[PDB]
């Protein structure tokens, strides 16, 4: 049944149609998917695009799953080996939730970060000063394309 719902849960984000949001299992394992997300309209992270993945474990759904950026991201709620600091992913966690609603989540937070409790200190300090933010944002993802 666990496959079964994955395999719903990939239809469901197909035909949603959803802006900026894709993913897909691998080939030869259900239960490791691989996804990109693009920044929302308006928000400093506009016209940057991220890979995560995104792991399935045993004891999926009651588990959450693992996912992490693959393309370094700089953001005040994401590390440097791409951990996500997002509660859904943790403490709050719902066997409810599908792919779709994770990857919708985690495109909220690159324009909405959670400033009071940072993996990235310096980020989270930049990110008072827009600006100055983007600046340094455009520079080091400028530094992930060469």
């Amino acid at each position: 049944p666990v496959g079964k719902r994955l395999q719903q849960e990939l239809m469901t984000l197909m035909m949603s149609g959803d802006k900026g949001i894709s993913a897909f299992p691998e080939s030869d394992n259900l239960f490791k998917w691989v996804g990109t997300i693009h920044g929302a309209a308006g928000t400093v992270y506009e016209d940057l695009r991220y890979k995560l993945s995104l792991e399935f474990p045993s004891g999926y759904p009651y588990n959450a799953p693992t996912v992490k950026f693959l393309t370094p991201c700089y953001h005040p709620n994401v590390d440097t080996q791409g951990n996500i600091s997002l509660d859904i992913l943790k403490e709050k966690w719902s066997a409810l939730y599908d792919v779709r609603t994770i990857l919708l989540s985690i495109q909220s937070l690159l324009g909405e970060p959670n400033i009071d409790s940072p993996l990235n200190t310096h980020a989270a300090e930049l990110w008072k000063n827009p600006t100055a933010f983007k600046k340094y944002l455009q520079e080091t993802y400028s530094k992930q394309v060469t």
